[PDB]
């Protein structure tokens, strides 16, 4: 239906706003772009599913997210990718891990306060019946 179309547009709008709010945050600057295979060539080998805020945007835009659940699954990636790739004791790694996982926590905290549960549930049911 159109109803259902209006639901997904709303989701897309909501997800864009959340994503923008992470993107304008100085802490998260490094997550706004994919990793350049210059600086880091061994990345694209170790990290199977690269993920970042600009990709998240592309995916919103290409109607690739039908639920917030799916969105968060990508946000989880950004954190767990950093855990995986930058595991060392050194401060360069500790900082990246810290920033990536605060991104995750900020995303979750925003959604926990601003996402209507019934809206999520609706997206889930529409998606399930497709
Ligand atoms: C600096 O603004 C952004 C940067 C990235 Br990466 C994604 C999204 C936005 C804003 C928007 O999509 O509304
Ligand atoms: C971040 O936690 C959630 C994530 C999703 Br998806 C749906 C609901 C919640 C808790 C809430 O929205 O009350
Ligand atoms: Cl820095």
């Amino acid at each position: 239906s159109m109803q259902e179309e209006d639901t997904f547009r709303e989701l897309r709008i909501f997800l864009r706003n959340v994503t923008h709010r992470l993107a304008i945050d100085k802490r998260f600057r490094v997550f706004t772009k994919p990793v350049d295979p210059d600086e880091v060539p061994d990345y694209v080998t170790v990290i199977k599913q690269p993920m970042d805020l600009s990709s998240v945007i592309s995916k919103i835009d290409l109607h690739k997210y039908l639920t917030v659940k799916d969105y968060l699954r990508d946000i989880d990636l950004i954190c767990s990718n950093a855990l995986e790739y930058n595991p060392d004791r050194d401060p360069g790694d500790r900082l990246i891990r810290h920033r990536a996982c605060a991104l995750r926590d900020t995303a979750y905290a925003i959604i926990k306060e601003e996402l209507d549960e019934d809206f999520e549930q609706l997206c889930e049911e529409i998606q399930e019946s497709r």
